[PDB]
């Protein structure tokens, strides 16, 4: 079994975590038929890595002792946990991933896969901002690609955002600061939102902090509220 993403969740929660990762599509998985209408105008693609990703979810709810059911979509994209679960879903080249906590003990969760591959300069000025472009280069190593790693941990803030706020998050709205680890593969990030954090309940949300690692070709992050 993979473990990648265990390489950027939390030691403090982990008991209330559960995770489960591919990196491809295992050949002949049939959709579940109440999960079927959410592909039906899709490209193979699309079709294929979204049933493995509905896979990579049921197995890693069913360790939280969830029994296996439907996943459905709701406002603007975000899945439909099982009551008391909260979780999130991932899917980039040569990776499919779902981490899923607890919602007595965990408020949300956001990941994102990527390769780890430059973006183009004009992908980045769009997803950051000018102090973000200062300071990347000075707290990461020169081998990695900081501005894939920034964007990662930017669709991580947003994936654990919505769920509480249902209400966009931009390129510009957060301020995304990292550290790296000693051994130059691994860190941490804080996310500081610039905008008002009110969420559906319980308190705002003003700086999320969040983890990265770099391996086997991919960037990963999570972030666990
Ligand atoms: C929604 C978004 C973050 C998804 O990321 P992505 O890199 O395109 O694709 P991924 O495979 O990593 O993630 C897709 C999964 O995200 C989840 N997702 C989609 N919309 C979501 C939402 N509103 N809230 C939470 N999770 C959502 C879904 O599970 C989706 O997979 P599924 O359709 O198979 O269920 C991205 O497409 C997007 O729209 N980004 C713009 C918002 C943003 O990044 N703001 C910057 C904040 S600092
Ligand atoms: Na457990
Ligand atoms: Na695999
Ligand atoms: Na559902
Ligand atoms: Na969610
Ligand atoms: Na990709
Ligand atoms: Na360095
Ligand atoms: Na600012
Ligand atoms: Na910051
Ligand atoms: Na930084
Ligand atoms: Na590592």
């Amino acid at each position: 079994v993979g473990t990648l993403v265990a390489s950027v969740l939390p030691a403090t929660v982990f008991e209330d975590l559960a995770y489960a990762e591919l990196y491809s599509d295992p050949p002949g998985l049939t959709p579940l038929p109440e999960e079927a209408p959410l592909i039906a105008r899709s490209v193979a693609k699309r079709r294929n890595e979204f049933i493995t990703v509905r896979h990579c979810a049921r197995i890693a709810l069913d360790q939280l002792g969830v029994p296996p059911a439907p996943i459905l979509k709701g406002d603007k994209g975000e899945p439909c946990w099982p009551d008391g679960m909260v979780g999130s879903l991932t899917h980039c080249a040569g990776y499919r991933g779902a981490v899923v906590g607890r919602r007595d003990a965990v408020r949300s969760v956001g990941i994102d896969a990527e390769p780890h591959d430059v973006l183009p300069n004009g992908v980045l000025d769009a997803i950051s901002l000018p102090a973000e472009r200062a300071d990347m280069p000075r707290t990461m190593p020169a081998a990695l690609h900081w501005d894939r790693i920034l964007f990662c941990a930017k669709e991580a803030t947003y994936k654990a955002w919505f769920p509480l706020t249902k209400r966009w998050l931009g390129f510009e709205d957060a301020h995304i600061t990292f550290e790296t680890d000693s051994t130059g593969w691994t860190g941490r990030f804080v996310s500081r939102i610039l905008i008002d954090g009110s969420t559906l309940s319980g308190p705002p949300l003003t700086t999320l902090r969040g983890r990265w690692s770099v391996e086997r070709g991919l960037v990963l992050t999570a972030i666990v509220l």
